[PDB]
């Protein structure tokens, strides 16, 4: 019978990445989340393919700052102690920031399980 796919449009979303201020979306094929430095004319900095993307975490609602953490699948040659990479982005909207939050979590967490 039928499929669907989610049809929430993509957002450009506010956010602090190691100490630099930025903007967070997803690419236009939804296969990337990208996040790109202010001014937002340059190439992103993170590139994160979906496909590789093993966890998705976040700030309780209340903490001091509203992040979302993305872990990625390890490296292929990385020790077998180390931690798997991670990227935090803090949500800097200053109403909306949990808001936004939620949306490009609940956006990356159907895509996550729709692959
Ligand atoms: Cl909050
Ligand atoms: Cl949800
Ligand atoms: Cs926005
Ligand atoms: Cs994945
Ligand atoms: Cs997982
Ligand atoms: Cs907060
Ligand atoms: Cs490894
Ligand atoms: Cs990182
Ligand atoms: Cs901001
Ligand atoms: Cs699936």
């Amino acid at each position: 019978n039928l499929y669907f796919q989610g049809a929430m449009s993509i957002p450009r979303s506010q956010t602090t990445y190691k100490k630099k201020e930025g903007i967070l979306t997803l690419t236009e094929d939804r296969k990337f989340l990208i996040w790109t430095p202010l001014p937002a004319t340059g190439p992103p900095t993170v590139s994160l393919a979906l496909d590789n993307i093993t966890n998705l975490q976040q700030t309780p609602p209340g903490s001091a700052k509203v992040i979302l953490k993305f872990t990625e699948r390890p490296r292929p040659n990385a020790e077998p102690g180390a931690p798997p990479p991670q990227y935090m982005f803090q949500f800097t909207h200053p109403t909306d920031a949990r808001a936004e939050a939620n949306a490009i979590r609940d956006l990356l967490s159907q895509l996550l399980a729709a692959a």
